[PDB]
């Protein structure tokens, strides 16, 4: 095994000097030198067919761009790179499935099962499509272990069920429900599964073949990559059966005032000029990441979180929403405003957040108006834990 | 008053040396150092609430981002910056208008007038929404001078006309239709106008107030800016009247399993994480651009295209499709393959392209299968023209 060195991984991130103690990676990730350099070069180099003094550099950029799809595929164990579609983020990917696959197939009375633990990105689009088609959203609630009650699916599925929307990993609790099982039920009922992987793709990238996943979406900026770039994975047949997304250049084959014909997947779904800087930066992020063993990287993150949780658990008033010893740590203290504490922690050099994390329904279930969340990454250290624990003590001293 | 200095202008582009004679700006523009640096800084710094050493840099990045809409507003003379919506390009902007404003309003048999000089981005979306609503697309042909025939508009407009789709400036002929008169015509008939400004914003930025434009769209990358970022301007009454675009975080106010409420515009139309680098980039590009007299800058560019056209017009077989002394020079040589010429030119260090330029109906009208295109920007020189003309000569000698 190529043993994961936390220190060498951490030293690749230029923001860390000034970032203080960065524990807000679940919201957005810091960038490695590879991503910053590739972007730098892309914007410093002509995209044209001429290079008088930097041909070598340019040929390397083109190389990253052309191999970009392949690198996402490899990450997800997708059978071939044509099942990869560029979007602007996780949000767009899901909206694409709801509009391009679902909308043209939903009839009045049809049912869309959405889990109560979903990010809005994987709920709102279904509420929309349902009011457009007359279908409706059926709720999949949490079980006793704070996870989408997948075992309840058999009861929630009727002859009218068409779609299941489930997150691989919650952005609040960090919990991962029984996805493989969920898909088995869904498929035996002729349903398609939309899987939100914005969180899962960073920590336990889904093996989309073994899991038999229909649709999978994630954002690049959480995967140590550029903003404004996302991914939609879909089985061949599904992308083929999808209708065009946005109309415009690139996505069409022939056009006239009588009508148009389109390319096939994935170009069929990619209109206009691609976010080249996004693809290249993401390709570079992935190429870099591939040097590291993610399970070892994730185990280091989770271990830090477990140390923090245990330490915080000794302070009185502590409540945790953390599932499965996750790298994410949502929590709060009784009688203290999440707003005040985030503020003080920032003053102490600690960076995290609170609020609702775009998961109003999930929070409503847990019985809270919001939570503080500290997420850990492989570039966090042991001393980061101590600093956070001490920052929290300092804050509780003033607030309680 | 100030005199435009080209030497000064072009000194800001780190790609100039390598790029040789860059004549493909109409496809995508080179970036000034300010865009590069702004991006660089953005990706090298944490977006979190803590800054221990680089606080000045972080503040200034927050300033570019907070002032972005206002700089786009200042570009178009928009009344308010709440009228500016972020997209991933001109193509997304137009798809938004078609899907969020037109689609919910169109009745069967309703008419959408589309110029034959339209880029595919401003044609396909209308073909789609027409098929989706039962409306029909009505062609607005070219006049004798290769411009959308505005005088013929009153003859094409009927009691069932609802939408006028018209490019401010063609990406082929560089021609601009009489926009102010077309709009007056359309409004007298109770029609709304979608103006594709992907070229226009670059060369003659539209005064959205003076021209009374309803919708206006353009792309960041062609405006010396980042990829994956575009703008949609719309009168505030129209944006408010639009259905939301994508569903997700940011765009929602309240969400539950019974339904949701949205933000007001522009945030209503911006779901999920925005392309923050793109915004900061485009912002920096616009701030850099505001130190130059773009009117003069455009004349300098046009002057070069005129020098180039005059010289090439002396070579037998030369045919031009240039309108109104545009800085865009589309042309071809009788009995010579464009592709071969493009190739030979590249070895002479001239960067341009051939093809259909996402404008099949226009080319079909002009009677050609494709055209070469040399577009001049303010960072080109008289030397560039000389190199172009000579490279053509050798090309002709090798291909004939
Ligand atoms: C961040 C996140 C999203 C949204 O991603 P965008 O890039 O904003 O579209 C959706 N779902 C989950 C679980 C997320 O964490
Ligand atoms: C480039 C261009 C577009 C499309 O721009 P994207 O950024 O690719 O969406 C649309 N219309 C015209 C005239 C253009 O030149």
């Amino acid at each position: 095994m190529n043993v994961f060195n936390p220190a060498q991984f951490r030293a690749q991130f230029p923001a860390l000097q000034d970032a203080g103690v960065y524990l807000d990676s679940a919201a957005t990730a810091l960038k490695p030198e590879a991503v910053v350099e590739a972007t730098q070069q892309f914007y410093s180099l002509s995209a044209g067919n001429v290079h008088r003094s930097q041909f070598a550099e340019a040929q390397r950029l083109t190389a990253r761009y052309e191999a970009a799809r392949e690198k996402v595929a490899q990450l997800l164990n997708a059978p071939d790179d044509k099942t990869i579609v560029w979007t602007r983020g996780t949000t767009e990917s899901i909206n694409m499935v709801a509009q391009c696959y679902a909308r043209p197939r939903l009839q009045p009375g049809d049912e869309i099962i959405v889990s109560v633990a979903e990010h809005h990105a994987n709920l709102v689009p279904w509420l929309m499509v349902a009011q457009q088609t007359g279908a409706k959203v059926v709720k999949l609630p949490l079980n006793a272990q704070r996870l989408p009650d997948v075992d309840l699916l058999p009861e929630l599925i009727t002859p009218r069920s068409r779609i299941l929307a489930l997150g691989q990993m919650s952005n609040v609790t960090g919990g991962c429900p029984d996805l493989a099982r969920a898909i088995t039920f869904a498929h035996s009922a002729g349903m398609v599964v939309m899987v939100d992987g914005a969180q899962g793709a960073v920590h336990f990238p889904a093996d989309v073949q073994q899991l038999d996943i229909d649709f999978y979406a994630f954002s690049g900026h959480k995967l140590y990559g550029p903003t404004g770039i996302g991914v939609l994975y879909g089985k061949s047949e599904l992308l083929e059966a999808m209708s065009p997304w946005l109309g415009g250049g690139k996505m069409v084959h022939e056009v006239s005032f009588d009508g148009f014909t389109t390319q096939s997947a994935p170009w069929k779904l990619e209109a206009g000029t691609p976010n080249v800087a996004g693809v290249i930066g993401l390709s570079a992020a992935l190429e870099w990441l591939a040097d590291y063993d993610i399970n070892q990287a994730e185990s280091w993150s989770r271990s830090l979180a477990t140390l923090a949780e245990d330490a915080l658990a000794k302070r009185p008033g502590f409540r945790s929403f953390r599932c499965q010893d996750s790298s994410l740590l949502a929590f709060d203290f009784a009688g203290v405003h999440h707003s005040d504490m985030v503020t003080l922690l920032a003053e102490y050099g600690i960076a995290l957040r609170a609020g609702q994390h775009c998961a109003q329904p999930l929070l409503a279930e847990l019985g809270v108006t919001g939570t503080l969340r500290a997420s850990f990454a492989p570039y966090n250290t042991k001393s980061d834990v101590d600093a956070l624990v001490n920052a929290v003590d300092r804050a509780l001293e003033l607030l309680v």
